[PDB]
């Protein structure tokens, strides 16, 4: 009903302040987003940007302020898409990523399981030898991109596992979930063709119908239950007919989907270009291999790999000297917030004894805090371990190339060398 292309990016000094649009999809790539954010946190904290490709919205960029939109759900509505845009005609689905409470709470509630700790121990061994064989696997005597041979590969296995899709098509949890998160219309992501959405939700919903109706063939023929989704899915009373209802079935695996593929490849690639600006951390690592845990989440805050969720406030917000309208779009800026020297000292230094890494919000706070951050912390931990255990230096020999969005901070190409240790 009703009615991108890259160009050099001017410095922030240049433009007035309520010209300043950070929803730009290029301003990670081209390394403009420090200054531009944090004159917005400096002079507009809270900043109303009446003309973009997307329409209007809000940026929050101070840590503080960003805790506060985060945690009142009653203040500002996680519907009907935390995306800055808007999802192609035909393409939105229903995820409780983008659901308030009460309802929030009962689909996560039936989906949780999958990431339950006991869960998670029990499937170290199998993290662990997949991280210890892709590793082997790498050459030693040649650079390659570490995207597709390490990040990409763990990250297709991992999410493989978490609904016992058919291992041999996991490539295609991956590019289905890569052209429904970078739509042009929701990210300023590179896919622009809404035909190849319309095929991938297709064939995405006719493969989760495939996995779910096989599932409960097998387990109706006696196989025994085991730790992915679908099968926690059909345990559960609440929950064993949810092929019945459509939108909720491809909400929830899409989402899962989504919410580790590049989130968790991201912070794979992005602990190799935070020592590789800051190499001094990594002899530190290596004299002091116990700071691993502790690194992850310097790793997760330096690289933020999500850069905002988007709200919609309910009614008239004061925040920051400014009035939220109701039904404004309200962008949660955590890229900025993870640099903001009001909450961390020297922000854009990766330091991986940083006392307060912990803090960072790239999971974000509030009732949406991140599922998968446990899985995501164990699958960084895990790599840095075994990289320790083979190799006594790292190299990158060509500037790497990020990803256009304004959302996913990312790596499309990373090329490193390795050299093992003695
Ligand atoms: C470093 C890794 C990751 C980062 C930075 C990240 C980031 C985020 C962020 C920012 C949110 C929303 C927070 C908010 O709105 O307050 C979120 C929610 C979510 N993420 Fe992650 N994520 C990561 C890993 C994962 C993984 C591995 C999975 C799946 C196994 C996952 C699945 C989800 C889901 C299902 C939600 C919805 C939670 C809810 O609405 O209650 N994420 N994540």
């Amino acid at each position: 009903f009703g009615p991108f292309v890259e160009t050099p990016i001017p410095d922030v000094n240049t433009l007035a302040l309520e010209d300043i649009d950070v929803s730009n999809p290029f301003l990670y790539r081209q390394g403009q987003w420090r200054a531009y954010f944090k004159r917005l946190r400096d002079e507009a904290p809270v900043h109303y940007q009446k003309n973009s490709p997307f329409g209007p919205f809000w940026s929050v960029t101070r840590f503080e302020d960003i805790l506060f939109v985060d945690k009142s759900h009653d203040l500002f509505s996680a519907e009907p898409q935390i995306i800055l845009g808007d999802p192609p005609e035909g393409l939105s689905v229903e995820m409780f990523i983008a659901m308030d409470p009460p309802k929030h709470d009962v689909q996560r509630s039936s989906v949780q399981g999958v990431v339950a700790p006991k869960n998670l121990k029990e499937m170290e061994g199998l993290i662990r030898s997949r991280t210890g064989d892709v590793l082997d696997s790498l050459p030693t005597d040649k650079p390659f991109n570490w995207v597709p041979a390490v990040s990409k590969e763990l990250t297709g296995r991992m999410l493989a596992t978490l609904l016992d899709f058919p291992y041999e098509e996991r490539h295609k949890l991956v590019e289905w979930s890569d052209r429904m998160a970078g739509a042009a219309s929701a990210t300023g992501g590179e896919f622009a063709d809404e035909n190849a959405m319309f095929d991938d939700a297709a064939d995405m919903a006719r493969s989760f119908s495939r996995l779910w109706r096989d599932k409960e063939a097998r387990r109706a023929a006696g196989e025994e239950p085991g730790f992915d989704l679908i099968s926690l899915l059909q345990s559960n009373k609440e929950t064993k007919d949810l092929i019945n209802r459509p939108m909720e079935f491809i909400g929830n695996l899409t989402l899962l989907i989504v919410g580790g593929n590049d989130t968790t490849r991201n912070s794979m690639s992005g602990g190799l270009v935070a020592m590789n600006e800051f190499p001094r951390e990594f002899e530190k690592l290596k004299a002091k291999p116990e700071l691993i845990p502790n690194m992850v989440s310097e790793i997760i805050r330096w690289q933020t790999p999500l850069a905002y969720m988007r709200r919609i406030a309910k009614q008239d917000v004061e925040l920051g000297g400014q009035t939220i309208k109701k039904g404004d779009r309200v962008v949660m800026w955590y890229a900025s917030g993870n640099r903001d020297e009001r909450k961390f000292d020297n922000p854009d230094q990766f330091i991986i004894d940083r006392k307060d890494a912990r803090n960072h919000m790239s999971f974000g706070y509030g009732v949406h805090r991140c599922m998968g951050n446990r899985l995501a912390e164990l699958q960084l931990r895990i790599l840095w371990e075994e990289i320790l255990k083979r190799f006594d230096n790292i190299e990158v020999v060509e500037e790497p190339e990020r990803v256009q969005s304004n959302f996913a901070r990312g790596y499309s190409r990373l090329m490193v060398k390795l050299t093992p240790n003695s």
